[PDB]
DNA sequence: GGGTTGGCCGAGCG
């Protein structure tokens, strides 16, 4: 039925957005009550559950057998009324970057209701989000946060004083009172969630419904910092919980800290005292892995050297891991890592930083090709592993021709 | 503030 079930859902989303663009919150709550009680909404709910690797909960259920789809949506045809939330399965996922990050595992019926009210919340949250909120929206990458940082902080387009701040509180530490105050919902179901734990209390508020909440909480900031009526002094650029606010002093940025601490005070949120520091460009703040400075009246969004270190930690871990593997496995595992840290910044000033990265992975590969043969000469390992393909010699890759793809060769789009 | 290439000294024993 999926030839249609995206379409009518999305048309109803469009109508909910048209309702929010005039006043008509009656129309909003009506069409949310309707899209919550559509067949197509429930079918989209069970697809967006089932295609996210469903596993064991306390209220255990299945994905497959292809009637549990149709009978599950036929069950929650009734289930808005006696819809009870059950708790989550507090179970880790054991990551390898240094922790075991928790992920509270909720019931698949609860996840179907999270997908239903998620696609009810979305068109209201598109039109009620800030014009410069770049976190987790539709059609917005982290790179357009840097593009907004460019047109905001270009030639004289600010005046050189920037707070870099960040939010305290681990989980949805928002006061549940305030969540029931103003989020466009049917507040029985929202009340039922927020009593029932609903997200295992090690969240970071950046379980797909929780970012919609964390966006809707943090969208008064732009119109509240429109209180400062200066030319380009205060601009807010925000990725989901990282924002930097411009200025031209350290005291008018103390006005902005007072405003923002009043704004977060209405919730359970605060700017800290430790992280939140005003800093004069050109000295520089690190924004989403990108360092912003001026370097004497340029901008130079460089990828910061706490992004470079995490990248070389990824490659160092791969080549300590494939320490005695095949060469073609080392090609096949290093190649997506380098291509991923390539296309994530193929837009800004990264070319020289790409060459220093390719130097650095070359010496990692030379200790690769030289550790592996313990008593053979260096011309032997060189012509064994590194094979000339163009003008250049020292291309890591043998045979056609399969070889590592250089991060230096990624052709930056201005 | 985008492009392109370099790096490799040999030998014996285990
Ligand atoms: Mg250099
Ligand atoms: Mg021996
Ligand atoms: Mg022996």
């Amino acid at each position: 039925d999926w030839a249609k079930a995206n379409r009518e859902v999305k048309r109803l989303q469009v109508r909910i957005a048209k309702a929010v663009k005039e006043g008509r919150w009656g129309k909003v709550k009506a069409l949310q009550w309707l899209l919550t009680h559509s067949f197509y909404g429930k079918a989209l709910a069970v697809k967006r559950v089932t295609d996210n690797s469903g596993s064991k909960t306390p209220g255990v259920d299945g994905i497959t057998w292809s009637t549990q789809e149709q009978k599950a949506q036929a069950i929650k045809s009734l289930r808005r009324r006696g819809y009870k939330p059950q708790p989550l399965r507090r179970v880790y996922i054991p990551k390898a970057s240094g922790k075991q990050r928790p992920l509270g595992i909720p019931t698949t019926k609860d996840r179907a209701m999270q997908a239903l009210y998620a696609l009810a919340l979305e068109p209201v949250a598109e039109t009620t989000a800030d014009r410069n909120s770049y976190g987790f929206r539709q059609g917005r990458c982290t790179a357009d946060a840097a593009g907004q940082c460019f047109t905001v902080l270009g030639r004289s387009d600010c005046a050189k004083y920037i707070l870099d701040a960040d939010i305290t509180g681990c989980f949805d530490n928002i006061s549940h009172e305030w969540l029931l105050d103003n989020i466009p919902l049917d507040k029985e179901v929202l009340r039922k969630w927020l009593k029932s734990g609903f997200v295992w209390k090690q969240q970071l508020f950046p379980g797909v419904i929780s970012p919609m909440l964390a966006n809707m909480t943090l969208d008064g900031m732009e119109e509240l910092l429109k209180k400062h009526l200066r030319k380009q002094k205060v601009n807010l650029i925000r990725y989901a919980d990282d924002f930097v606010v411009t200025g031209e002093s350290k005291e008018t940025l103390e006005k902005v800290t007072t405003v923002i601490q009043e704004f977060l005070k209405e919730r359970g949120l605060t700017l800290s005292e430790e992280k939140t520091k005003v800093v004069h460009i050109e000295e520089g703040f690190d924004f989403l892995g990108w360092n912003i400075r001026k370097y004497g009246e340029k901008l130079l969004i460089k990828p910061a050297k706490k992004n470079i270190k995490a990248f070389h930690k990824k490659i160092r871990d791969a080549l300590k891991e494939l320490r005695t593997a095949t060469q073609e496995a080392v090609i096949d595992t290093l190649n997506p890592i380098i291509k991923g840290w390539a296309n994530y910044h193929r837009n800004q000033v990264s070319k020289r930083i790409f060459n220093r990265a390719d130097d650095n992975i070359w010496h990692k590969l030379w200790r690769w090709a030289k550790r592996r043969h313990p008593n053979k000469p260096a011309r032997w390992t060189k012509n064994k592993y590194f094979i000339k393909i163009g003008n250049r010699h020292w291309v890591f890759g043998t045979w056609r021709s399969r070889y590592l793809i250089k991060a230096g060769d990624t052709r930056i789009q201005r």
